[PDB]
DNA sequence: CCCAA
DNA sequence: CCCAA
């Protein structure tokens, strides 16, 4: 069945923010399965408990963006998030119009890892077709896209894209409402804006953003969407004009607005893909393919040029993620020799960029990580900018190469960690047993503060502590006995 | 006394968006005098009626910035602005500390004209002894702003900024959370932003970030903001970034966030204005005054390469109000043989860009408006071109010269502002007379509707049909009755 | 003096 | 094929 998957996909494949296909935003250590669709069946049956403070607070992630910009990711609240999945599977005969959008890349589908939704997971060449075909014939092409798309959703638009702006206003239950409620008690009882990494709010977005597709299909326009990324191509500048205005009015619609700044008209014939993607692949030492496995390993020359040539074009552009893309390309292809040089220069560059850090563990199994006691302090230095520059996929992910790799880590970078106080790192932390007093010192602090949100943000760390038997219940539910004694673990051992 | 100033102020000056000191956003017909402070106190007394929808809307403004950007201005529901009105100014002895802050430039203060708050009133001259004074001794000077700062503030974070963070969670009665209720009230009770333009929000605003002030003030900062804007000047580098840290750390306390975009490092002697403000000012015709008036009179071929000058600078810069700043440079010292041609420009120009368009009122005094009828088209081309761009700043100011100078406007035009549908564009419909129909009709479209929110979005409207006597009150209390016995008019005439 | 924020 | 959005 279809349903039964959109139920494992929901709990235990995208809870977490695992949207990105070519590497996970948050280490793997981290994990939603064995939380089963019973299990939550059973949250959302519980009524036990009193909360003074309506809606759920959720654990915080920050993750640099290629621009170093920090994008909020939101692990919510298991309750909450139970009761949502629940009523988001009990209806998807209602909810499934999103999956019959032809305007719609990103949108759920039946992956065969699990999950539903994964963020470019159609790759360039599928893509470079379907750009082919709709880019025939058009002399212009608009890329627009809404402002603050996740983060300014009106929970309250839910149903009226549901069952139109009027007739909704006018009725003012049906299952869209209570989808709207569940939605807001996701986020601290809140209209405004959708959490942003789990696939219910992506489920959302797509039902919010479905009506706009049609109400702009419906007057023949020939365009694409990525998520909140509108594309269109158009024979004419006036009708590119008018696309943009049907567009804002669609959108006005429903609370939502254009980004201006990312809105622009461009002169076929474009490029398909960003210019650094080609200059980086006529360039790239891999791009040829000898089908025998020794011709395709790289010399230490090919990797150190084409990375140098990649932090040039980084720097002279700055538009896209040049190096993310450029250390993928080269990185499968090594051999042995210069494998070290290679860990130097990503060593470097991730700490100057805290998006490459997660690159390092495809090369940490070749590297001697005992060496001459150097890796420790790369892994150290590496971990105090992570906590200055406030950032949480860096610093998760080199807690969790630290800790993976037997590394030890210093006590004045686990003080300026206790600073930082990102929920995912103290999880870690917690993992690790060493500072399991000062963790206990600072949800300590959280509990007596006596604050519900303030406690929701850190529930990932509070149950965490719960399931190895190290701290109460901050919760006078049954929801933390529930999912412990079903045998709900998120830090899973194989 | 201050405190009553303080009142008249948010009733009387700054209810509507009358923060520009140079022109206002909004016509001169728009205003809030004869609203009085008795009036205020009588309908925050009022307990009459009933609302099924908690919270308020607030009349919509959308205006163009220099880069022809959307900002949303709103005009609070006068029963929400006068209990939060009264509630800030009963207090005003707890609340004044905002007025002993020497970081935050705008603020509020005692005005000729009465306004509290006035964004740039100080002029460039009494900000350049400012600059140069801070700029002395350092090196490096930064430029960090919020990203949404009035977007993107946590009501919740009122009480806070009072009493602190922690103080206030374990308090979870006090004024701040009274003042937390009224913002709340003001706009849909929600707790995610304030509105644009009254001096409340403003208020609100300088409460909140006048704790960062002060914990970027003790550890020794010499820094300055206007509203969201910071400027830092630091000897070295890295007091620069720290600053910048410190800055993040304080405003993530209050749930805000720097506009990294907007946040930049540069090298002093940089200069104290922009850079197009000196280039403006060095070709200025005007920048030497002769001291008698004959003199000082431009003739037509200097105001004509001076406007296309400017044109060529605001097309290859694109940084700030190059056109602006150039037209108000040299409209006031025009002879009666240019102004003809420069009207002609001014007309194209505010065609090209609405934010040009309050303009005119200066020079359309002298120019005859029925001359070939050819001013009629030039104005309802513009009102279609406004009605286009969903823009309500120029749109209103087009119609308030229509109708001030009896040029008729056409049909077609007038359906397409009912199409576009803002508040204020109605209001002036309204005013006219005219269109008493359509309006009649479009009020009663939102009066079946049946959706307080909608009704509030155009509180406006209704008064002023209420007002003279041609529409019933949408709202079952007696707040407009109050106001319509005690002389509240929002369009009054001299 | 004449903008913006 | 190997990014983002
Ligand atoms: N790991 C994930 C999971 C989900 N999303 C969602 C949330 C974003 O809203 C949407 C794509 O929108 P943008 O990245 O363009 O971001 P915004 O719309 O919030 O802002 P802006 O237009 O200012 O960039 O993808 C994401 O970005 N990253
Ligand atoms: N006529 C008025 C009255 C009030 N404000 C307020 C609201 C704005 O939040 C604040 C200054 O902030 P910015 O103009 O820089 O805008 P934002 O902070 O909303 O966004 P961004 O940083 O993206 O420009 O001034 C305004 O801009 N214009
Ligand atoms: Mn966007
Ligand atoms: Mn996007
Ligand atoms: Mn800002
Ligand atoms: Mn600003």
């Amino acid at each position: 069945d279809e349903k039964r998957h959109l139920y494992e996909a929901l709990l235990r494949h995208n809870y977490f923010p695992n949207q990105k296909g070519s590497i996970s935003e948050i280490p793997p250590c981290f994990s939603s399965r064995t939380f089963t669709p019973e299990i939550a069946e059973l949250i959302s049956s519980d009524t036990s408990g009193r909360r003074s403070l309506q809606g759920y607070d959720c654990v915080e992630y920050y993750a640099t963006r290629y621009n170093n910009f920090p994008r909020t990711l939101s692990i919510i609240h298991p309750k909450a998030y139970s009761k949502l999945a629940k009523h988001i599977h009990d209806n998807w005969e209602e909810i499934r119009f999103i999956k019959e959008n032809e305007n719609s890349m990103i949108k759920p589908d039946m992956h065969a890892d699990g999950r539903i939704i994964i963020m470019n997971y159609e790759d360039a060449e599928t893509k470079t077709i379907r750009e082919l075909n709709d880019g025939f014939g058009r002399r212009f092409k608009v890329n627009a896209d809404i402002s603050g798309c996740f983060t300014n959703i009106y929970s309250h638009s839910i149903p009226w894209a549901v069952i139109g702006v009027n007739n909704a206003k006018i009725a003012l239950k049906h299952w869209s409402d209570k989808l709207d409620y569940f939605q807001r008690q996701a986020k601290r009882n809140e209209t405004h804006g959708v959490p942003i990494g789990p696939a219910t709010s992506s489920i959302v977005c797509e039902i919010i953003l479905s009506a706009v597709d049609k109400r702009l299909r419906d007057d023949g326009f020939l365009f694409r969407r990525y998520i909140d990324d509108y594309t269109c191509y158009c024979k004419t500048h006036d009708d590119a004009k008018e696309f943009l205005h049907l567009l804002g009015m669609e959108l006005s619609k429903y609370k939502l607005s254009l980004n201006l700044h990312k809105t622009k008209i461009t002169n076929l014939p474009g490029t398909l893909n960003d210019n650094w993607v080609s200059l980086l692949n006529v360039n790239s030492p891999t791009k040829k393919r000898f089908t025998d496995q020794d011709l395709n390993k790289l010399s230490s020359s090919e990797v150190i040029n084409f990375l140098d040539y990649a932090v040039q074009l980084n720097t002279q552009v700055g538009g896209g993620s040049i190096l993310k893309y450029a250390i993928s390309l080269v990185i499968n292809n090594l051999d042995e020799y210069t494998i070290t040089q290679v860990y130097d220069y990503l060593l470097n560059l991730s700490w100057h960029y805290p998006m490459l850090i997660p690159y390092l563990g495809v090369l940490i199994e070749h590297v001697y990580l005992d060496d001459g006691d150097e890796y420790k302090n790369k892994f150290n230095e590496i971990l105090s900018m992570c906590a200055e520059n406030k950032c949480s996929d860096g610093m998760a992910w080199t807690l969790y190469f630290c800790i993976k790799n037997n590394i030890d880590i210093d006590d004045d970078v686990i003080e300026k960690i206790i600073c930082f106080g990102d929920c995912l790192s103290l999880c870690l932390l917690d993992s690790s047993d060493i500072y399991e007093e000062k963790i206990n010192n600072f949800v300590s602090d959280i509990i007596k503060l006596d604050y519900e949100y303030d406690i929701d943000r850190y529930w990932l760390l509070f149950y965490q502590r719960f399931f190895k038997d190290k701290a109460p219940s901050p919760y006078n539910d049954k929801c933390f006995d529930i999912m412990k004694g079903y045998g709900v673990d998120f830090m899973p051992d194989e």
